[PDB]
């Protein structure tokens, strides 16, 4: 007897351009008899687990279709974005649609079609269709000129949600009236899957070129290498860090290029039983040969796909692989096939798999630059293009220029959180707005940056106050050199092109206990606006062999991802010994490490390396040489003026402006303070006016003369004489 | 004879008297499920307000965010040391939303068998595709996604993250579906998990404050009936100051214990006394309380005789500068804080052996009210 | 994988004879090249077979399916090369120019050495100022044993294949690794110490 299959295939129609047959769904007769669905009939095709389509049948040749296939032309097809090979269910409708009144004729390529083609046809291919949608797409359509084709678009009809994704509507000529506009696209509260474009993937100019390379030829045109005596191309494999657009391109490919499309979402296929897995593979692999041209993507390839050296591939992993291996390059050709994989871990994938034949290109969709990141915001807020007053095209130069480390997903969740920070806005002025009203401007866009990070970031906790340059008293010489180093290489950056140099890459801060070396840091956190990560000196040492080195590259690589980047190696010379002679086996490999990722075989592009120490003459010359500790900053204690800038800003809610103390007489008294001192000072001297009353009123000379008689001064000559002894080398 | 959750009545007008009441549940009697609401959480009032936020947009408001050209956030992940209520959210998050709830109880969908873990993650997901909006929970998310880089983690590990990768954001879409995740040790989940489209927001649910402990204190007390003679306000005040680093399963159990406690000294008065009416005056907490430990500190053992200041034989410009460094600063908080100085915080103190050094530590640890971890030199 | 295979199939009488398909020297790469340019045969213009003698020369590494896909890319390059010439050429009738190998062969690095992922940006022997004695004796060991193999062979002698680079920090060591692996030709594998 026969079976009915539950899932059928969509094909296209071979037989013609255009005429009665776009809205028919040729079916195996066996199956339309089965489902009582008999030849003009209503019947119904949509996604499993989806709404569905509402067409017409009629039988197919017997010898020819298989029982899965159902034939559908491009118009239906854009309706639900069915793909070639998309699995359907089909069902009887019960009931039949209504009538409309209205038929809104968009267009695609957005001109006054009316002038540029004689209408009088478009009316014949507007009423063919007997039913009507929103969503349905006709296709080159030849201009007057005839040079020159169209495409027209059913925006939406309506007469003057449930089951159906798109409302279904019948052509009730004369009841019907054209509503003409250039609009491309339906109404948006139908909720129609929207098609996928490469005008949507932004700074893979070149990897979308090399894609369509090596998809159309081929396809499209295997004749060409025959006459050139060179096999096809089989296979590319896309990769880069998460988030970079590796899927978002899989699904563009999948959307536009014309060619029967398979896919492997990671371990869909993996079962329970001996043979199952393999049997899946072979069974995509020859639907991908009997309806050439095709296309099959696997995503995840890393984890179908092992290295089946590793511990952890057992037998069924092998075997996987090794019928992806016949599977692509084999005693049985394949076909023309294109296999397009994206993956995170391009190592984990087996080698075998990675040679030509199976993987021919690997295309790495790295983490976008400035401008790759323009393109990609550009893309996003056209795809607002009314609610934005973010406009000019500098304001989005603007966000690009300050959203740092991003890879493109964070574009993406930027533009969220913006729109959110606007609803949040208006709700802020009128508890009841129209939310559907507002306008997402620069001052959003900003406001969402502090809420998203990197993605790179995601790992790196590090819970800070928040101090500004306006609390470091004095240091304008440390200053202006932290500057030179992180704000002007990306502010002056075309001036650093043309004169051919690159700024350094590190600082050495070193100097006495309590004068400012990581409060340095914390401003750099602060202000600095690139992206800043921490190692806390031995933090990164382990028991273990090989672990110590590890936390070494992978600090470096983290700050590599997120580039510009600040690393702050505080107390370096925990991790740099002066290698004169001692057994610390670790500490040594941890040198050599940082040693050849600051400075190695491999270049380190726009990480910049802060590092403080309180002994710099313990620090191995290989480490301060230039290029990787490049210039070396002397942090010593405040002079007067800075002394008093620590006082004003710590005494600032003192009310001293009263009476009883003077801070410039202060200043002069605490010569040899550290910051540290002072600021004790003022913590200690206003814990005794607490003592003498809980006041909130004032301070008095009293209070100071008492603390100052506590503090005792850290900092000896001996102490400065090292200091100075070290920078006396430059010179 | 069937047994039912609820008594099964018919009405005939007329004859069955509809008689009014004020009662706002039903009659306590049938243990009818009773349930949990947002009212009941304490403390983390912002948080509630971002989940309300992150569930309410992508699941009851998609087309503002469709009229606007972004995506909704399909994701949030809720982290935090244990016992500070993340359970409850998902728990009120299901119990509140009108959606379709799912739940992964980590190892719950794990099967020995090659493909069933990743088959269970897939019919959950298509189902919550199916019936829309939905939500779908996965408590203890590391349990299930571990880091897939670390060693302990195969191909197992590997296939299972691939899966919540590819269900999350991959060739098939997503619908009107939000994903609420909770875990411990946030970075013990994968890193590729946590990227913007996948767990876009990580809501932090982190130790009550002073401010989130009286909350707290407040709700679980507002459960019980008028026996409290705790002053809804002050004597629960005082505890809440009490209760240093208590996470909030703990001042449960410390309710619970004050409960016991209370009804163990009923006992103890008379085996046949009419013990509802036995209040749980405030020493009965203090007699819990001396019973419980804060979850931060179980594993802070101490032996600590209970050392106070008169016992150091004088010292007393010691004791005068330790009152100001341990006890002043939370004492006079907002002095402090008005005139922008913060407290010293550290002390060095140095002598001859056999001084009060240790015994002022340890008068310290006894007298302040706050934790007290100890170290010594050379363990 | 000759050893995953049970020893007990390994015996007389079961796989009598092993035999061993290794990776080709000069010779068979320049074999495997005149067979592959010869199924071309009029849209080549490469077939002086000097020509190929050279490429063979510079395909380090190649397995022989690398050696496909040069031609491959080969056709492919002097297809974009004439569409670049002129906006619809017949791609049908163009040839595959020397240059379009050579161009090529910068895009195809072999199968072998496709798990070496090293950033490395450009650096060439006239970045680094002095050093001409190093420049030479790095010289003698890298390409002079390739270009006069014949002569080495004659003379019967294998050039030393180890140096040790050391002096002060500063001075261009790692930047004549960088050098070596942007100019010498031959393939390049890196170790950055306890890595
Ligand atoms: N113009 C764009 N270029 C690149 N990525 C984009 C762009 N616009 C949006 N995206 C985002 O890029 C992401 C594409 O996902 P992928 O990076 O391919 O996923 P992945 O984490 O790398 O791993 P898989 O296996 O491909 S899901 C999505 O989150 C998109 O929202
Ligand atoms: N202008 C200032 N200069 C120096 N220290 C200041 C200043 N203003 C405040 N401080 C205090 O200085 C303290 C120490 O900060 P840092 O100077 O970074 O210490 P440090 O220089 O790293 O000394 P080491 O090497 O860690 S012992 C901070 O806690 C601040 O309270
Ligand atoms: N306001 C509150 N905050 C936290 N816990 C509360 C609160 N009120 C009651 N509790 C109790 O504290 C516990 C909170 O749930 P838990 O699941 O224990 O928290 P959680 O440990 O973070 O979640 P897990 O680890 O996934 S079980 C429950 O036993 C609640 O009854
Ligand atoms: N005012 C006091 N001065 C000194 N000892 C006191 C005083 N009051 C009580 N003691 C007792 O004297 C002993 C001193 O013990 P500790 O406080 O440990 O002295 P200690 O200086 O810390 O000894 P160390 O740490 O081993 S050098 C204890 O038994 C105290 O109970
Ligand atoms: N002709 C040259 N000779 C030496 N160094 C040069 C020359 N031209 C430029 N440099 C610079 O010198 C730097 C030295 O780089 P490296 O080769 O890493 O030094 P090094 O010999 O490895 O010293 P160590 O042992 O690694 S600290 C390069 O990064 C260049 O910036």
């Amino acid at each position: 007897k026969f079976k009915l299959p539950a899932e059928f295939i969509t094909r296209p129609h071979p037989s013609k351009d255009h005429g009665k047959e776009t809205c028919t769904a040729y079916i195996h007769p066996n199956v339309l008899s089965s489902l009582e669905i008999n030849p003009g009939s209503f019947c119904t095709v949509g996604k499993i687990g989806e709404n569905g389509i509402l067409v017409i049948a009629r039988a197919g040749d017997e010898e020819v279709h298989p029982v899965n296939v159902i034939t559908l032309s491009t118009t239906i097809r854009s309706v639900g974005n069915l793909i070639l090979g998309d699995r359907l269910e089909l069902k009887k409708a019960q009931v039949q649609p209504p009538y409309a009144t209205k038929v809104t004729v968009g267009s695609l390529q957005g001109y006054n079609i009316l002038e540029c083609m004689e209408e009088k046809v478009i009316q014949k291919l507007l009423d063919d269709s007997g039913v009507i949608m929103p969503g349905m797409i006709f296709q080159n359509l030849k201009t007057k000129a005839g040079d020159e084709s169209i495409d027209v678009v059913i925006t939406d009809a309506s007469d003057d949600n449930l089951f159906y994704l798109s409302p279904p509507f019948i052509f009730r000529k004369g009841s019907t009236h054209i509503t003409f506009s250039k609009e491309t696209q339906a109404n948006r509260k139908y909720n129609l899957p929207e098609p996928l474009s490469y005008a949507a993937v932004g700074g893979l100019d070149k990897e979308i070129e090399s894609l369509k390379s090596a998809i159309e030829i081929p396809l499209h045109q295997p004749t060409l290498f025959s006459s050139f005596g060179v096999s096809p191309p089989r296979g590319i494999l896309l990769h880069g860090p998460p988030g970079t657009g590796k899927t978002m391109l899989l699904r563009v490919v999948a959307n536009t290029s014309n060619a029967h499309v398979l896919t492997i979402n990671g371990p869909s296929i993996v079962s329970k039983y001996l043979g199952e897995t393999e049997a899946a593979l072979r069974d995509i692999f020859n639907e991908a040969r009997k309806y050439q041209p095709s296309i099959i993507f696997i995503d995840e390839i890393d984890s179908i796909a092992p290295n089946r050296a590793n511990d952890d591939s057992g037998e069924v992993e092998s075997r996987v692989v090794a019928t992806l291996l016949t599977l692509m390059d084999g005693m049985g050709a394949a076909g023309k096939v294109v296999v397009i994989a994206a993956t995170n871990r391009p190592n984990s994938v087996d080698p075998a798999l990675r040679r030509p034949g199976r993987f021919d290109q690997e295309v790495e969709i790295g983490i976008p630059d400035v401008d790759a990141r323009f393109d990609i915001l550009t893309k996003q807020f056209s795809r607002m293009s009314s609610d934005r007053h973010v406009l000019d095209s500098e304001a989005i130069k603007y966000i690009a220029s300050k959203t740092h480390g991003y890879v493109g997903a964070d574009l993406t969740a930027l533009c969220r959180e913006s729109v959110m920070k606007t609803i949040q806005r208006g709700l802020g002025t009128d508890a009841n707005i129209d939310k559907f009203s507002l306008k997402v401007t620069l001052k959003d866009v900003e406001s969402a940056m502090v809420d998203i990070r990197p993605s790179a970031m995601r790992e790196i906790f590090l819970e800070m106050p928040k101090v500004y340059w306006s609390d470091i008293g004095g240091q304008e010489e440390l200053k202006t050199k932290m500057k030179e180093m992180i704000q002007l290489p990306l502010e002056a950056s075309e001036t650093f092109a043309r004169l051919g140099i690159s700024a350094p890459k590190g600082v050495l801060l070193y100097g006495p206990p309590g004068c400012s070396k990581t409060l340095t840091a914390k401003a750099l956190a602060t202000e600095s606006g690139i992206n800043f990560l921490a190692v806390k000196g031995p933090e990164i040492f382990n028991k273990y062999v090989g672990e110590s080195e590890r936390a070494i590259r992978e600090i470096f690589r983290k700050a590599r991802s997120a580039a510009p980047s600040i690393i702050f190696f505080d107390e370096i010379d925990a991790l740099s010994p002066d290698r004169d002679g001692s057994s610390t086996s670790a500490a040594n490999h941890v040198l050599t490490s940082l040693l050849n990722e600051i400075d190695g075989v491999e270049e380190l592009k726009g990480v910049v390396i802060v590092a403080a120490t309180n002994r710099p003459d313990e620090i191995d010359a290989a480490l301060l040489r230039p290029g990787r500790l490049d210039r070396h900053i002397y942090v010593g204690p405040p002079d007067v003026n800075a002394r008093l800038e620590i006082l004003k800003k710590c005494t600032k809610k003192f009310n001293t402006e009263e009476s009883g103390v003077d801070l410039h007489e202060l200043a002069d008294r605490t010569e040899g303070y550290s910051g540290a001192e002072v600021v004790l000072l003022c913590q200690e001297a206003g814990l005794a006016a607490i003592m003498e009353d809980l006041d909130v009123a004032k301070v008095e000379l009293r209070h100071f003369e008492k603390a100052f008689k506590g503090i005792a001064r850290g900092i000896t000559p001996e102490m400065l004489s090292y200091y100075e002894e070290f920078a006396l080398r430059s010179g």
